[PDB]
C-alpha cells in the first residue's frame, strides 16, 4: 500500500463542541447564468465566437446553493481551548452526479467571527475539505456519518497552497474524544497557525496530523498532492464521476477571472460514490488572533441543456438554462440571445395528478365458518379446511376466541396473518389448556407423538384459545381426549413397533379409537390382516375433564406460491379512504385492469348496460359503469395553453393563458408547465389576473386605449402596447 | 482460485415479507450484493443475507452463488472497452515517426 | 471471481497488444462495434481492461 507515513501516536483528541446555532446565517447566492457562472467547459473542444447549444451536467440557474462557514475553535487569553464547531459532520447527502462549489466569494470584504461574531473581524478565503464514499452508517456511539470500507478524502494541508487527495480505509481511535471512544461527540479536524504555516516553512502535514488523531490510516490505496498558490479572487471547483473514474475541475488553473472550469485532474478510483459530506474544520489560533472566514457554497449538477456564448478566445461569457423559464425556452428554440419581438406559443400546463380510484372484484371470503358450531373433534381427529384463491382476515378470525397460545413455526405469528400465500390450511380440534405444555411440533408429549404433527416443509403454526360465553352454537365433548399410545404389535407377538403420527395426517390408530375416549387409560386392539404382515394394532388414550367454555386448539399451515400466491388478506377498504369513486379528479384509475387518468362525473346512462366500458371510434374511453349501478362519464383531463408576448425594445414580457379563464389562475400554479414561472412574477407579483375576451392574462393592465397597430396584436379587438420608449 | 465462483442471484427482500426485488447488475459497476458475498463461494448453492439499513427502508439483501471445479491450466477472461476523445487521446499503439 | 474484477485504466501510454497475446492461448476472440484489428491499431483517450 501507499507510504502515508506513521500514524499519530496519542489516542487522545481535542473535544469537539457543537455550537451550530452560531452558524445560522442567511447569505444565498443564485447562479447568474448570463455571466456563465458555474459553467464547466466542454470536453476536448473549443469554439469561436459562435454560440452553440450544449448538453451536459450543470447547476440549475435558480439554485441559491448550500452555505457552510468554517470558524475558529474556542480560545482564550493567549492559548487554545476546545473546538467550537458547526454540526456539518451530520450532513450526509446522497451523491447525485457531482457538484460544484464556490470558494472565496466573500473575500476582500468584512463580516463577523460567527462563533464570537460581535468582534466583526474581516473575512478571507478558506479552502474546503470533503469525504465521499459508497456507504454510511452509525458510529459506535450512534453518531451520524461514519463511512465504510474505503473512502475518498480531499483535504487542504497546512496553508491553501497544498492540497491532497486520498483513497483509504479509516480506522477509529479509542482515546478520549475519539471515534472508538465512548466520550466521542463528533469528528473534526484542525489547523494551528501558531506553529503551522510558518512563513519560512509551511507545515505540509498539518491538516493530516490532526486528521490522524481521530483515525488511523489503514490499507490506503491512493494518495496525491497538488501545488496551489494564494489568491483572494474567487475560484470554482467541482467533481464528476464516470466509468473512466472521478474527475476534478477548477477555474484556477486556466481561467482565474472568467470562472470557466477545466478538468484539472482525474482519479483512478471508479468505485461508485453513493454518499457525500463536508468535513468540518477549525482554526486553533490565539483568541486575539482569530480570523473570520469567507462563506463557502455548494451547488448540485443536473442533466440540463444550455445555450453557450463563446467569446472569440473560447471563454464562455454567457449562457441560457433552457428549462429555467418560458422565455429561456424561446431563446433556446432560436439558438440566440435576442429573439425578435412577437407573440409566441410555449408549452401547456399539464393539469395535475390526483389520488387513485380503483374498482375490482371483491369479497373473496374464506370458508372458516365451520369453526363456530357443533362439537369440535378430539385432537387426534382434527378437522381440516383447505383454502385457495380467496380473501381473508386472520386477525378477525382470531378475535372470535381469547387466545391463550399464539405460536408459529418458521414464520412470525404476525407475519402469517399478513402474508399472502398460494394456500391457507387450518386444522381445528377441542383441546384442554391443561395439556398446553405438550403442544409443539418439537414436544416430547403424546400430543405431538400420536395425535397431531405438522410438516417442516412449510411454515406451520399452533394456536390455543378458548370460547367466549356468547358463542352458544359451540358445544363441548364430555371429556377432552387424546391418544397416548399408538403402536403395532409385530406378528411374532413379542416384538412391537411404535407408530408416531405422520406430519399433517391422522395417526393410523385413529381407526380403532372411538370418537371420544370414554375413560382415562382406555385401550383397544385390532387384529391385522395377513396383507399387513399380521400383528395387532394397539392403542390407548387419556382424558381431561370438560370445562365451562370449550378450550380449543388449531394448527395452521401455508404454502407460498412462487407466482401462485392467490390467497391474500384482502380487505374491502378497511382502514382506508374509500377511493372507489371521486366526483372527482384527474386521479389515475384502474378498472378491472384497464387504466388511465381522468375526471369522473355522474351522468345519464347509455347502452348497452353491463358492458362496462363505453368507447368512441378511436377507442378512447367515454365512460364507465360502476358496481354501484351508476354510469360515470369520463373526459380524461385537459391542459391549459400558454403563450407569451415579448417586446425586445423594452425588454419586457407578459403572458396569456387563453381560454382557461381567471377562475383557475393564481400567481403560482400547482400543475405545472415550467420548472419556475417566476420570471413572470418579477412584475406580476404586483397584479392579479385580468380577464380578456380571448382569455385570462397576466401583467396586461386595462388601459382602455385605442391604438391602430401595437406590433403585438392579440387577435380579436385585443392588443398589447409596449411600455413607453426609453 | 480454489474454485471458480459466481453469483447466480442478487435481489432484496421487501420489509413486509411478501415480495422480493431483483437487482440486475448495472453496466460497468459491481453488483450491490458483493458487500455480503465472500471472496469465494464456499459451496455450490450457498446463499447469504444482510439486513438493509434504516436509510434503505429496511428489508434484506439476498444473494446466492455457484462454483466450478479448478482446472489444470487456469482459465481466465478479459473485458475490453475503449474511450473516444480528441485532445485527451494520450493512449496509443506504439509509434514510429522515422 | 467474476463479481470481484480488477480494472486497469490506461492514460498517456504506448502499447503493443500482440505481446500480451503471445502470453496466453486464446480460446475465444470476438470484437463488437469495431474490427479486432482496428481496436489494436486505434489511438484512444483511454483504454480499459
Amino acid at each position: 500500500y501507499v507510504d502515508v507515513g506513521p500514524d499519530s501516536v496519542k489516542s487522545a483528541c481535542i473535544e469537539v463542541d457543537i455550537q451550530q446555532t452560531f452558524f445560522d446565517k442567511t447569505w444565498p447566492r443564485p447562479i447568474d447564468v448570463s455571466k456563465a457562472d458555474g459553467i464547466i467547459y466542454p470536453q476536448g473542444r473549443t469554439y469561436s465566437n459562435i454560440t452553440i447549444t450544449y448538453q451536459g451536467l450543470f447547476p440549475y440557474q435558480g439554485d441559491h446553493g448550500d452555505m457552510y462557514v468554517y470558524s475558529a475553535g474556542h480560545a482564550t487569553g493567549t492559548t487554545p481551548q476546545k473546538l467550537f464547531v458547526a454540526n456539518y459532520s451530520q450532513d450526509v447527502k446522497q451523491f447525485a452526479n457531482g457538484f460544484v462549489v464556490r470558494i472565496g466569494a466573500a473575500a476582500n470584504s468584512t463580516g463577523t467571527v460567527i462563533i464570537s461574531p460581535s468582534t466583526s473581524a474581516t473575512i478571507r478565503k478558506i479552502y474546503p475539505a470533503f469525504m465521499l464514499g459508497s456507504s454510511v452508517g452509525n458510529f459506535s456511539d450512534g453518531k451520524m456519518g461514519r463511512f465504510f470500507n474505503h473512502t475518498l478524502v480531499l483535504l487542504p494541508d497546512g496553508c491553501g497552497t497544498l492540497l491532497r487527495a486520498f483513497y483509504c480505509i479509516l480506522e477509529p481511535r479509542s482515546g478520549n474524544h475519539c471515534p472508538a471512544g465512548n466520550s466521542y461527540t463528533s469528528f473534526a479536524t484542525y489547523h494551528t497557525p501558531a506553529t503551522d504555516c510558518s512563513d519560512g516553512n509551511y507545515n505540509r502535514n498539518a491538516s493530516l496530523n490532526s486528521f490522524k488523531e481521530y483515525f488511523n490510516l489503514r490499507n490506503c490505496t491512493f494518495m496525491y498532492t497538488y501545488n496551489i498558490t494564494e489568491d483572494e479572487i474567487l475560484e470554482w471547483f467541482g467533481i464528476t464521476q464516470t466509468a473512466q473514474g472521478v474527475h476534478l475541475f477548477s477555474s484556477r488553473y486556466v481561467d482565474l477571472y472568467g470562472g470557466n472550469m477545466f478538468q484539472f485532474a482525474t482519479l483512478p478510483v471508479y468505485d461508485t460514490i453513493k454518499y457525500y459530506s463536508i468535513i468540518p474544520h477549525s482554526i486553533r489560533s490565539i483568541q486575539s488572533d482569530r480570523k473570520a472566514w469567507a462563506a463557502f457554497y455548494v451547488y448540485k449538477l443536473q442533466p440540463l441543456t444550455f445555450l453557450l456564448d463563446f467569446s472569440v478566445d473560447g471563454y464562455i461569457r454567457r449562457a441560457i438554462d433552457c428549462g429555467f423559464n418560458d422565455l429561456s425556452q424561446l431563446h433556446c428554440s432560436y439558438e440566440s440571445f435576442d429573439v425578435e419581438s412577437g407573440v409566441y406559443s410555449v408549452s401547456s400546463f399539464e393539469a395535475k395528478p390526483s389520488g387513485s380510484v380503483v374498482e375490482q372484484a371483491e369479497g373473496v371470503e374464506c370458508d372458516f365458518s365451520p369453526l363456530l358450531s357443533g362439537t369440535p373433534p378430539q385432537v387426534y381427529n382434527f378437522k381440516r379446511l383447505v383454502f385457495t384463491n380467496c380473501n381473508y382476515n386472520l386477525t378477525k378470525l382470531l378475535s372470535l376466541f381469547s387466545v391463550n397460545d399464539f405460536t408459529c413455526s418458521q414464520i412470525s405469528p404476525a407475519a402469517i396473518a399478513s402474508n399472502c400465500y398460494s394456500s391457507l390450511i387450518l386444522d381445528y380440534f377441542s383441546y384442554p389448556l391443561s395439556m398446553k405444555s405438550d403442544l409443539s411440533v418439537s414436544s416430547a408429549g403424546p400430543i405431538s407423538q400420536f395425535n397431531y404433527k405438522q410438516s417442516f416443509s412449510n411454515p406451520t403454526c399452533l394456536i390455543l384459545a378458548t370460547v367466549p360465553h356468547n358463542l352458544t352454537t359451540i358445544t363441548k365433548p364430555l371429556k377432552y381426549s387424546y391418544i397416548n399410545k399408538c403402536s403395532r404389535f409385530l406378528s411374532d407377538d413379542r416384538t412391537e413397533v411404535p407408530q408416531l403420527v405422520n406430519a399433517n395426517q391422522y395417526s393410523p390408530c385413529v381407526s380403532i379409537v372411538p370418537s371420544t375416549v370414554w375413560e382415562d387409560g382406555d385401550y383397544y386392539r385390532k387384529q391385522l390382516s395377513p396383507l399387513e404382515g399380521g400383528g395387532w394394532l394397539v392403542a390407548s388414550g387419556s382424558t381431561v375433564a370438560m370445562t365451562e367454555q370449550l378450550q380449543m386448539g388449531f394448527g395452521i399451515t401455508v404454502q407460498y406460491g412462487t407466482d401462485t400466491n392467490s390467497v391474500c388478506p384482502k380487505l374491502e377498504f378497511a382502514n382506508d379512504t374509500k377511493i372507489a369513486s371521486q366526483l372527482g379528479n384527474c386521479v389515475e384509475y384502474s378498472l378491472y385492469g384497464v387504466s388511465g387518468r381522468g375526471v369522473f362525473q355522474n351522468c345519464t346512462a347509455v347502452g348497452v348496460r353491463q358492458q362496462r366500458f363505453v368507447y368512441d371510434a378511436y377507442q378512447n374511453l367515454v365512460g364507465y359503469y360502476s358496481d354501484d349501478g351508476n354510469y360515470y362519464c369520463l373526459r380524461a383531463c385537459v391542459s391549459v395553453p400558454v403563450s407569451v408576448i415579448y417586446d425586445k425594445e423594452t425588454k419586457t414580457h407578459a403572458t396569456l393563458f387563453g381560454s382557461v379563464a381567471c377562475e383557475h389562475i393564481s400567481s403560482t400554479m400547482s400543475q405545472y408547465s415550467r420548472s419556475t414561472r417566476s420570471m413572470l412574477k418579477r412584475r406580476d407579483s404586483t397584479y392579479g389576473p385580468l380577464q380578456t375576451p380571448v382569455g385570462c392574462v397576466l401583467g396586461l393592465v386595462n388601459s382602455s386605449l385605442f391604438v391602430e397597430d401595437c406590433k403585438l396584436p392579440l387577435g380579436q379587438s385585443l392588443c398589447a402596447l409596449p411600455d413607453t420608449p426609453s
